């Protein structure tokens, strides 16, 4: 394993600890959501994380960082307020987002000279 990946699986795992029922573990499927492929064209979950990560694809925290915006997004825009998904990808993009907000990241890079 790299410096990179050890840092992105932790942030991951964090991640999912926010997610006990695994709703973001797994990609949607239309047979599951209907008409979800029709309205997310884009579609993302951790376990497509994961392999990105085991796969050495990810550049930046950045780049992981997009992929976690795109799976909360997703939730967003086909669940409507009220629904159990729409409120958990709120709840997790934010506490995802201070965990790996400028701030910790340039503690982070303070501490790697
Ligand atoms: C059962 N159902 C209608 C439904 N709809 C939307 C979602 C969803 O966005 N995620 C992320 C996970 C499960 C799910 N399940």
């Amino acid at each position: 394993s790299t410096p990179i990946q050890q840092l992105l699986e932790h942030f991951l795992r964090q991640l999912q600890r926010k997610d006990p029922h695994g709703f973001f573990a797994f990609p949607v499927t239309d047979a599951i959501a209907p008409g979800y492929s029709m309205i997310i064209k884009h579609p993302m979950d951790f376990g497509t994380m994961k392999d990105k990560i085991v796969a050495n694809e990810y550049k930046s925290v950045t780049e992981f960082k997009a992929d976690f915006k795109l799976m909360c997004d997703n939730a967003m825009t086909y669940n409507r307020p009220d629904t159990v998904y729409y409120k958990l990808a709120k709840k997790i993009l934010h506490a995802g987002f201070k965990m790996m907000s400028k701030e910790r990241l340039l503690a982070l890079k303070r501490s790697m000279s």
